[PDB]
């Protein structure tokens, strides 16, 4: 039926996936608080303009400590301690985490001191203690007891999951690499400013930036039987939004282009309908912009080397694709309670 | 003779200073340590490689807590309270407030209490209490006991003062009104989030934005004669680096274009020689990268609109430009401690 | 009633337009044939997918020789020679040009050879000849008969003029200045390379570049009195489309900030309905995309300089906003053809 | 000796390959004449004024037909047609095709037609009949009467063909796959316009542009042995200059990281002494601006998959790095004439 959330960490991902909320068909989730760092006017403001979506079409408005969107009113509240949050008091069964600072067990947990019951990192966990799913893969292995602290994994990770697991299930991949031209995001620097990564501390909008990405060695956390097998690397580039994933994998069973090509419509059409979006068009990095599915096959691009090296890239809105998925993994969440 | 000074904030001016300072002639400034906010080795890295500047080409080398370049070495601290700076036992006579954080009399004057004598704000200084000048413009008006806090303004009101000196010495100015089309910096966020201002809260790199700016009113600090007669707005675009300065004037003394343009040649021959560069070349932003004038007069960009109402536009790299005049002004104010 | 009319040259506004006249409400316009450099193929793409006004949501098909949008057929044809084109025999009444190329009386009026009635250039006119047109400024002027080719003028002579109307009615413009900080185009470089204006060589996405504009001296073609008494530049920067007004006027009627704002908001619930916007909002450039006015005074900016000085600052969507005007200034043309 | 040479096309390569000349420490060549689209004065300011390069720091002069470097005059010419220039009667030996329009061995010949006796394509060479060279590669295999029509190759095929070498020399490769993220360039266009390449044709600084490229089946050219074995993509990314190399390649000898590394480093110091440079540092894309290797590996992010599948990433400046080649081509011209 219907479960109490409620965001931390108004940014991103979190005015993303409130929108995405917003633009559903039913939901099983009522979003009824969100924790930010700064004001409900600042709130209202970057939740109607923003930048890469263009303005929110909705009746929004605000006042002191809430903010109302088509009269559902949420509201709003600012501790930079999770632990001084009124999730018992408010009845929050689940917290959003896209703060980016609660990612490990622990951490995130104190929103389950504080009162909720489920947390949900829109993050990869760091260390042990969190379940990780990503929508298309393995969340037919979704158990409401197992963690009380999930994750949805990281945007690339989303992308490149669903695409593995139709590599892998047609033809078992045997060992992999890839690459994801990302756009910057607000780990970046604009200018050349400290960071604990040498290379993110580099000014973003000017600059191609080597990055490193655990999304490679993440898809054995929803494809175990891929671990070890995949890696990769990042590059940062100046577009705001949208990222494009290269994979390359030595294959087991020898096939061609067609074939690859050929069984990921196939998938796209049925298994992984909604997951995997298949097109081939021309089309370019900001034609994706608001695309909901969290893999994007560019058929024209895909090759097969020698029959079994085989190459595939998928684009992906990092921002609103994977914030579609955080909300279909939150109602996953809410179709089965406690 | 020579003073020893201390960085404080090794961000870009504070590095911008560093390597100017480097490049000089002669000096009477010792540098002699560089708070930062982290490890030395971090220091080393962003001050050999710029994305602006390109490489320093000069022996770079560092430890667990000092840096070296060319010979002389310099203590590496990273204190976020100014109040526990060695300033005292390390004889700091100048610190360079370059942090962008203790920009008031009292927040600067934490070095003093520290122990420095003199501290110098890289920026405008907030609230009462700082003495501000402008090289080219008012230091002739320097003294060292006027103020222990001093202030070398901002990067748009260097540019916008010695232009304004040049046309208000030969038409006079009635009023006026300066619009700076600037680079974007670190105060803006790279894509929509929270900050003071809900304008430079939006994504740097893919907006105009308008914010406000003090440096129209402050050449009054600086040509007492212009208090309440200057005026205007700025306009954030992404570049990285360089702005240009737009100055309407109504003034007094009718005048031609081929007039204004022979004053602020003969100045930047003369009475301006190293603060107004006249360039006469149909030019772009990025051909001013690394230039050492405060203000870079367009002159086939000047305009006179029925005698008595002038447009000058005046370039300027806000970050070499800028940093070559604290350099200037703490040079200034070596030329006579106490 | 209904006009046949072709669209010459598809470009930037050529599509826009195309778009634009798809949103209308009701329509005495019924375009159809397009006259385009490449083929049908390339054209139906290109109105589907675009990098700024994201993709159209509308049954795009095409064929060998046509494109087909909800239903209504269009031939496509491709002759760099307008007076090759089939215009007598498709009765055409009213051609689009937009080809950037054929902006004198002259050339534009090889269509009307060529066997089209009347030609509107979406850019200014060259030389003599033609009349021009800005809705909502000298609208009421229009008669069928003057001119077989008019003009809707540029961009930012239409944000210019309706706030120089408004301004100059309230208060009486004596002179006056005025700066574009403008979105590059295609008539600008990705890189340097030749150019007949030594500045739109230079790469535009990593450079402000300065550039003479007619816009200040083209209000006078619609607003009469103002002849000899404004003037101005231009200033292109790294954004893709939406562009800004810096408008400073001596007027001659003393007034204050909350008065000429009070005026241009009357004025955009009035007189200026639908042409002027009225923004009151802490917004940025690209929050205004798709937006229909011709002007959008950000009212926050105001400013008023000892009471007869002022300036506003007013936004407009080069590409949009004015492609809605030139389709209102067609739909003028055929509420009065013969 | 020396031989006489012509510059075809003064564009970025064209300036670009004479700027590296200007440089060099000692020649064989002479450049006496340029044939561009624009006139002499704009060749100068172009030369000069460099939004990528920076200020030329030269004395430059020019007149009407003719520009003078240094003390160097050089003739200036401007014919679209080859078939029309002077070369007989100059004397030209040697013609630099950098117009990027002459690529086909007879398209090149046209300058032989007009009296030049050998010509260099700064681009891959279409359809059969040009020699194609990279230096450090295939160099020893120049003979002066093979062609008189060669080609230096792209840019993206001499970054990847020193690697190929090394890589393949020490370890075997079976086959392999790569793509380039590449900086845009003026076969690019600014704003979305048509293109024979649909995705070519959309807005460059805002879009990652997926394009094909010839690239890797190039390298066979130059090492036979890797014919049907290397293939790739393109990725055109919102920077003006320097790219990036990710080339995957499956492996004969199993090896690891450090290893491959070792060899890389070896060949930097010995065999591909100034062709390949040896990159440890943390660094971004335009720290490479300027740089004369024509690979650049950047050793950190060297990995290898299950000891055979090897991916390395090698940075490159696609202008000025080819440039020094193509320089170093010309020159091995030279030294063997006939
Ligand atoms: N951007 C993407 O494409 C993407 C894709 C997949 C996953 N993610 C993940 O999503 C998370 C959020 O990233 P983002 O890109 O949305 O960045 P973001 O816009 O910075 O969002 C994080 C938001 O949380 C706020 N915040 C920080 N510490 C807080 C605290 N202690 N209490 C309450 N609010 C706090 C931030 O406030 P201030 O900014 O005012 O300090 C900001 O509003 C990260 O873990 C990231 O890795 C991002
Ligand atoms: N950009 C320009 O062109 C320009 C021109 C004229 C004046 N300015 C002014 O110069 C100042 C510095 O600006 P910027 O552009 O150089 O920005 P910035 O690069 O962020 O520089 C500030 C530096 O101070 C450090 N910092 C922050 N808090 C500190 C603290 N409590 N103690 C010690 N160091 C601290 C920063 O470290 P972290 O970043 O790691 O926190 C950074 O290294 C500002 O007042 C600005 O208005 C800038
Ligand atoms: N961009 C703006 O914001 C804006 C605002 C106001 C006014 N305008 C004016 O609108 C006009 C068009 O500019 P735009 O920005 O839309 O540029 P654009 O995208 O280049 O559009 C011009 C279109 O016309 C085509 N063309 C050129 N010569 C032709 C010929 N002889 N026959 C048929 N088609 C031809 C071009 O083809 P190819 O490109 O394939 O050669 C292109 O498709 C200009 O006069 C401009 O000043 C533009
Ligand atoms: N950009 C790179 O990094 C790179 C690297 C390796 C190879 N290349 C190759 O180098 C070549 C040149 O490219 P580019 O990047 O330098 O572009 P570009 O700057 O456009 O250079 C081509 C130059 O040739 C001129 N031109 C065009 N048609 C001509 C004709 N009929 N006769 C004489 N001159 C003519 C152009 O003038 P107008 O522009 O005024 O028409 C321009 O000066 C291409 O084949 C390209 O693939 C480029």
């Amino acid at each position: 039926m219907t479960i109490r959330v409620a965001i931390n960490g108004f940014g991103r991902i979190g005015r993303n996936f409130l929108r995405c909320w917003f633009g559903r068909q039913n939901t099983d989730l009522e979003v009824v608080a969100i924790n930010n760092t700064s004001d409900a006017r600042t709130a209202a403001h970057l939740l109607e303009y923003d930048s890469v979506l263009g303005r929110f079409n909705a009746d929004i408005s605000y006042d002191e400590n809430s903010i109302t969107v088509n009269g559902k009113t949420m509201k709003i509240v600012c501790d930079r301690n999770p632990l001084n949050l009124p999730w018992k008091e408010w009845d929050i069964d689940l917290v959003i985490e896209s703060t980016g600072v609660f990612v490990t067990a622990e951490g995130a947990s104190k929103h389950i001191q504080a009162g909720a019951k489920k947390v949900l990192i829109t993050a990869p966990g760091k260390a042990e203690g969190v379940g990780t799913y990503v929508i298309g893969v393995n969340d037919s292995e979704y158990r409401h007891e197992d963690f009380a602290v999930i994750s949805n994994a990281s945007c690339t990770t989303n992308c490149l999951a669903p695409v593995a697991k139709v590599l892998h299930d047609n033809f078992g991949i045997i060992k992999g690499t890839m690459t994801t031209t990302h756009s910057y995001t607000l780990d970046q620097r604009i200018l050349d400013a400290s960071h604990r990564d040498l290379r993110r501390a580099r000014a973003a909008a000017v600059n191609i930036v080597p990055t490193t990405t655990g999304a490679a060695k993440a898809v054995a956390l929803v494809i175990p039987e891929l671990k070890g097998k995949l890696n990769g690397i990042a590059l940062r580039v100046p577009t705001p939004n949208v990222s494009v994933v290269d994979l390359v994998v030595q294959v087991e069973k020898p096939t061609i282009t067609e074939q690859v090509n050929e069984v990921l419509q196939k998938a796209s059409q049925t298994t992984m309908k909604g997951i995997i979006k298949y097109s081939d068009l021309p089309l370019v990095s900001s034609d994706f912009r608001g695309t909901d599915e969290s893999s994007i096959v560019d058929s024209s691009l895909t090759l097969v080397m020698d029959g079994d090296l085989v190459k595939v890239i998928a684009w992906y809105d990092n921002e609103w694709g994977y914030s579609q998925r955080v909300v279909d993994l939150a109602e996953l969440a809410a179709r089965k309670s406690g």
